[PDB]
């Protein structure tokens, strides 16, 4: 079943707009063909009603039960100097079930906050596309940027991924925790001074084996481990 | 320090040739600056001996401590219909430590064998670049394409990643195995017909939580779990 996204409800009809109208057209949906539509935290099985140029209305047939991630993870991602890489990180974090995404400004990360705020518009659209593809009805919230220097661990388990520090193995982490905070560096990584402060604050430094990975690969590695164990 | 790749040694000198010389010059190495050079399974610390027009000789001054992957993994990757995606999978599999990469032709995968063979040339270049960036001294072999119907469970643990089958959790597979065979599907996944055959042949079906991932995301997810546990 194809899945679409809506942020507009009119009675018992879910409305598709702009990009979703185009996506709907591409799928060449049949008159009585059922499809899913994500709206306000749930996936609704629907059938088509109106097919117009700037709008597709979908009749709600059945409201499905929403499956939530087994763990509540907040990813504090140092913005990559190559902004394009964030498209992948945001997409994959969404697929994996991460609940909250916080862009971080660190010593070696992208530095322009204004550009980060603008790019966030695109990142939110990427989250929506990933939600449709992964059949994830709950959004991944993208928050305003925070500076690494101001972070304070507050989750049940708090981790800093660092290839430059002889940290602990993933299995040494509290895998029974239900809430996590994970801090990941940009291409250049974390400076020794930056990471030291984070470790002193209470972030457990984790080292993935056996090699140093690119930022996006490290994100999926740690999140997949935490989400599945 | 920067790391380079060589397949030619002359006495105590490691030689960089072809495109590697261009790569070296792009890195703008300073006078007396030391750098690493991968050669036959080891990474040597070197300094420039002589720079020529199309080759650079590097004097070995020491040897870096290297580490091999803790697990021997063979990834059987159904070729994605979007061939570009394979560039990412090959690169990440290399970063993660996968030893052997085998492109597979399944019911819903890319079908042109001739095109797969052509792209393999690029995949081999990607492997070398990932080796340099991850400081991985051993290559990842990219084999000729084979059909899903011709796969055999040759490793200590043989797994098929399938979102369409209620398989077991990753933490429940044989994590004490030294060798693994991992089969991953294309964008459209595995048909019920072909997966049933693979399961009967001896492949253990694994289901990642909580949502359906894109192929590349699933690869990093399972490989990271196997390598770190
Ligand atoms: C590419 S790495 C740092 C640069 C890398 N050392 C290099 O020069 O190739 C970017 C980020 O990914 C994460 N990372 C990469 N490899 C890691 C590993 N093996 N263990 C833990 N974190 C890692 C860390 O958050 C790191 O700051
Ligand atoms: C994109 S998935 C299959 C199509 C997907 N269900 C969809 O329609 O969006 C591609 C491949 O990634 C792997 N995969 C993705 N999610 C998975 C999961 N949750 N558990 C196990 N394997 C998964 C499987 O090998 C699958 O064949």
């Amino acid at each position: 079943m194809h899945v679409f996204y809506s942020e507009e409800r009119r009675g018992n009809l879910l409305i598709l707009r702009e990009g979703e109208v185009k996506h709907f057209r591409v799928r060449r949906i049949e008159k009585d063909e059922e499809f899913g539509v994500i709206h306000e935290g749930k996936i609704y099985v629907c059938k088509v009603r109106r097919e117009d140029k700037r709008e597709i209305s979908c009749e709600i047939v059945e409201e499905l039960e929403t499956k939530l991630p087994p763990k509540d993870i907040t990813l504090y991602q140092s913005v990559t100097v190559d902004l394009k890489t964030m498209d992948t990180i945001v997409r994959q974090a969404t697929e994996l079930g991460v609940l909250t995404f916080v862009p971080i400004i660190s010593e070696r990360s992208f530095q322009k906050e204004e550009a980060i705020l603008k790019k966030t518009e695109k990142w939110k659209r990427i989250v929506i596309e990933a939600m449709k593809q992964s059949r994830r009805p709950i959004p991944m919230e993208i928050k305003k940027p925070v500076r690494l220097s101001d972070l304070i661990p507050e989750s049940e388990e708090n981790i800093i991924l660092d290839n430059f520090y002889e940290g602990v193995k993933p299995k040494d982490v509290n895998l029974e925790a239900k809430t996590y905070s994970v801090v990941v560096g940009p291409e250049g990584g974390f400076s020794k001074r930056e990471s030291q402060i984070l470790r002193e604050k209470g972030f457990k430094s984790v080292l993935l084996e056996p090699y140093t990975l690119r930022t996006e690969t490290a994100v999926v590695s740690i999140v997949s481990i935490l989400m599945n164990f």
